[PDB]
């Protein structure tokens, strides 16, 4: 069954699970000369790179922004994650969060799905053949030693050290059914609190009604699972980032409006706000994906004349019927898989299965200053229960209360 590879940051290069990786975005001018970076294969096709994410236009500068800040709850420190000790701490934190995710069946299945769901390769000489959309390069002394399969690369945070995000490598495959390698910027130790109503906390005696809004920290396993849901959409080539859902009208629009949310985020977060999506929207989303997949099967998959391992992996990813050269989409099985990855797989549903508290709405009503927490201390955070450790009396979400001693205040200027 699925195993997570353990590592220390100082483990030696072996060309199997420990490499020096050339950035996937190395050809962009902003990334000239960067890397390579030490990288660790935690699960087949999933790599951890203990470096700050600085490889896109909006992440290239790790300093305090030179323009009006995006988020009032951001925290900046260009020096975070530049020492070997911080890199090992980060590596251990990501491994621990992954072990937590794997500890329940829904999380194990999500990780297995990311591991196995390679992007649809290009065809060369009749064979599915790998590209940089499905691999990372092991670079040593300005030579490429090998190209190793990768569906996901997990880095540390970008400029805001308490933010988390997912980036698909190629922008047509992210949305046309092919799929694309994804990069995630993740912060296991710097967390953004949220408000939720709750009644089991120390309260002044003169307050009659105890059930009120209280501050909580998120479980970073929920935060990572949220990004892993984006990754799954990216690997299936079904991402929905140009569409906005307008809460006032219940319709999809192609530009941001007054009371709207990016549809990709509405679905990925889930919860109450996805329960009243119209049947029209759902049918359109399914038809778009079906049409994209039907086109890829006829125009690409049916040009394959060579049965290799990549074809086996693709048949496991994409439900098809028929024989070589004459495949067809297995409509019923495709619809079932698509509806799972779009409408069942989401942060709110996963959190319920892990007894993790998440906020009610993707958009927060007010910013709360980020905190630091050392999740490597098993007395604060365990792989089996997160912060909500029963033997310490912290089950039923109590361990996520922000007043808990392990949530440490950060002073920012
Ligand atoms: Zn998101």
């Amino acid at each position: 069954k699925l195993e997570i590879n353990k590592f220390n940051y100082n483990d030696p290069i072996d060309g199997i699970n420990v490499i020096t990786m050339r950035p996937p975005r190395h050809s962009d001018k902003i990334n000239k000369g960067k890397g390579p970076f030490k990288a660790f294969q935690v699960i087949k096709n999933i790599w951890i790179v203990p470096e700050r994410y600085n490889f896109t236009n909006n992440t290239n500068d790790l300093n305090i922004p030179s323009e009006p800040i995006m988020e009032a709850d951001a925290i900046y420190n260009p020096n975070y994650l530049n020492t070997p000790s911080e890199k090992d701490e980060f590596l251990q934190g990501v491994i621990k969060v992954l072990e937590r995710i794997k500890s329940k069946p829904e999380g194990e299945k999500l990780l297995e799905l990311i591991s196995s769901s390679i992007p649809l390769p290009l065809v060369s000489n009749g064979a599915l053949t790998l590209s940089d959309n499905e691999t990372i390069a092991y670079q040593e002394n300005n030579n490429i030693v090998s190209n190793l399969q990768a569906n996901l690369v997990i880095y540390g945070p970008g400029p805001d050290i308490a933010n988390n995000a997912t980036y698909g490598l190629y922008s047509t495959p992210i949305s046309n059914g092919e799929g694309t390698l994804s990069e995630v910027s993740f912060s296991p130790f710097y967390l953004k609190p949220f408000d939720e109503s709750y009644g089991n906390y120390r309260s002044l005696v003169n307050i009659v009604n105890k059930f009120v809004k209280r501050e909580f920290a998120p479980d970073p396993a929920s935060t990572l699972m949220h990004e892993l849901v984006h990754v799954t959409h990216n690997l299936y080539g079904i991402s929905n980032r140009n569409f906005y859902y307008n809460f006032d009208t219940g319709k999809i629009e192609t530009s941001r409006q007054q009371n709207s949310l990016i549809f990709e985020e509405l679905l990925t977060f889930g919860g109450i706000d996805s329960k009243a999506i119209s049947s029209l929207i759902i049918k359109k989303i399914i038809e778009t994906a079906k049409n994209n997949y039907t086109t890829l099967i006829s125009e690409r998959l049916n040009t394959v004349t060579v049965e290799n391992d990549l074809l086996k992996y693709i048949k496991n990813k994409i439900p098809v019927q028929g024989r070589l050269g004459n495949f067809k989409l297995d409509t019923a099985e495709f619809e079932k898989k698509l509806n799972t990855i779009l409408f069942v797989l989401n942060e709110s549903n996963l959190a319920q299965r892990f007894s993790i508290l998440v906020r009610k709405h993707y958009l927060k009503e007010r910013p709360i200053d980020p905190i630091y927490v050392n999740i490597l201390d098993d007395n604060s955070y365990s792989t089996l229960e997160g912060f909500n450790i029963s033997s310490q009396g912290s089950n039923d979400f109590q361990g996520q209360l922000l007043e808990s001693s392990y949530f440490e205040k950060i002073e920012s200027n």
